[PDB]
């Protein structure tokens, strides 16, 4: 896993979204969820990272700088991605998900770690066909931190 500041500077570093995707608030749904699917049917993937609460400004030059903007609710935009994994997909998937703060803003690590062979055939339970082969990895990662963070009521 890694820090939404040091992801946003990695999308900066990297010509192009090569295991790292960049998304807004409003492409909350299955936007999201077909990104995660790419990850999820790749052998020896392990650590592909979706970046819920960034946006991203057009020069001059057709060039696409990405900045830090947050998510209108931290917490719920990481409890429905939940709800959307376990549900969307015919296996209960669970998604690694982080709040982290860039700049005053909160975003949201979506830490997507290969599935196992029985699940994967990780197929969609409604009209929609997941198009792709692999994509080149540029940039490597593999810092992986396990905490027990349990709240009770």
């Amino acid at each position: 896993m890694r820090s939404a500041t040091d992801l946003l500077d990695e999308l900066n570093a990297v010509d192009e979204s090569a295991r790292i995707e960049a998304k807004r608030a409003s492409d909350m749904g299955k936007s999201v969820m077909e990104t995660v699917i790419a990850f999820a049917n790749e052998p020896g993937l392990d650590g592909g990272y979706l970046l819920l609460g960034v946006d991203w400004a057009i020069n001059d030059k057709g060039d696409t700088v990405y900045r830090p903007v947050g998510l209108p609710d931290p917490d719920k935009v990481q409890r429905d991605l939940a709800s959307q994994c376990a549900s969307m997909l015919n296996v209960a998937l669970r998604p690694e998900m982080q709040l982290e703060q860039v700049g005053g803003k909160t975003l949201l690590v979506v830490y997507v770690p290969e599935a196992d062979v029985t699940h994967k055939p990780i197929y969609k339970k409604a009209t929609g066909l997941p198009g792709g082969a692999y994509r080149r990895i540029g940039s490597s990662d593999q810092r992986c931190v396990l905490e027990h963070h349990h709240h009770h009521h």
